[PDB]
């Protein structure tokens, strides 16, 4: 494992997900960026 993943939870200030995902304040879970 390298990144958190859309399934994993992350923060907007401490985003630790893989390219493509975004920790928008809207929700904790990593939301897609499409």
């Amino acid at each position: 494992g390298d990144c958190l993943g859309w399934f994993s939870g992350c923060d907007p200030n401490n985003n630790k997900c893989c390219e493509g995902y975004v920790c928008h304040w809207k929700y904790p879970w990593c939301r897609y960026d499409l």
